[PDB]
């Protein structure tokens, strides 16, 4: 906060997402349902593109599940996370890398805004 | 029904999908799992391209889950959502936008058709 | 095993997932939450793209939830699909088809490696 996604890091080289951690210290249970986590990282995204959050596939493992969410190419507002606990009851720490940010192509079309 | 893709709406000028309604008045319980609405739009997409059916996220704070659906470049169906009502019982009222449609480019590949 | 993914095949021409089956026989049921079926198809991916795994529409609907995966460019093992039983016993049949890849490409960006 605010910090832009250019802070992000990729795991490796060649891995297609950037992760997010939670800013907070958060526990979930399953009948809490959908929660949005804090990233403290805020868009708005490289000309041309938009985002697709996803989860983690080790977190996913875990019975933490992500909700893919939408990036909008203009959105300014912080990138927050959806969240469920799935079966059981998770805790997330603080800066655990719990989602990834990817970047796909934004393709025009003649569309109305409405 | 039939509309085509040109017949959606972008909230804005930079959101990344374009919105979809169900046409009709649908209430979903958790122990109903997978639904499949009914759009009324109707495929094919534009050359070169595939569709993501993703959830919104304000729809999907609110308990209802869309399950990602992969809407194929030739698909002239009608475009349904996949939808579960996680925790709690919805309420989807005709006419209210509960997905959102992404449009990506499709990769050509030499894998073979089987 | 170990094949790549050059193997895989299209339901049609226009399809734009490549179809993933698991190798093994497997029950799920809902308490055993997140699981990850084995494909015997590994990655590396053609360059510059990355991959998604997503369900198939059918299976999504016949209560067979994967969370969508994400197959990063220089990853060599295994893929696997993360798949969960919604509401009832699901049973997967050695062969059957339960997910899919997509190609996505890969944006670059300055973000940093850590
Ligand atoms: O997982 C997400 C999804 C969305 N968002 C933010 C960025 C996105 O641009 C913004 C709007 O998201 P969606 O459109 O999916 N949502 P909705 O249609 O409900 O809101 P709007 O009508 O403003 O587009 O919410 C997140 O921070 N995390
Ligand atoms: O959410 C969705 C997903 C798919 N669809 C339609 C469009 C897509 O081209 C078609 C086939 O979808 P998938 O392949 O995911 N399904 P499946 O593999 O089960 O059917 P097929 O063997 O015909 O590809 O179903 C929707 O209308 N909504
Ligand atoms: O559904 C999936 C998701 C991932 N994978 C493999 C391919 C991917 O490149 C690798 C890493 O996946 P993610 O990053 O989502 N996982 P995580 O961040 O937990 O591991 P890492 O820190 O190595 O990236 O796991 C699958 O086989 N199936
Ligand atoms: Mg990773
Ligand atoms: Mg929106
Ligand atoms: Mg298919």
């Amino acid at each position: 906060q605010k910090q832009p996604i250019s802070k992000l890091t990729r795991a490796t080289p060649g891995s297609a997402g950037l992760d997010l951690c939670s800013t907070s210290h958060t526990v979930l249970t399953p009948e809490m349902g959908p929660q949005a986590l804090s990233t403290g990282i805020y868009g708005p995204l490289p000309p041309n593109t938009f985002g697709l959050i996803l989860g983690r596939s080790s977190i996913t493992m875990k019975g933490l599940q992500v909700y893919p969410g939408v990036i909008d190419n203009d959105y300014t507002g912080e990138i927050k996370i959806m969240a469920k606990a799935v079966n059981n009851i998770v805790t997330v720490s603080q800066g655990n890398r719990i989602a990834q940010l990817i970047l796909l192509p934004l393709i025009e079309t003649d569309n109305k805004v409405q």
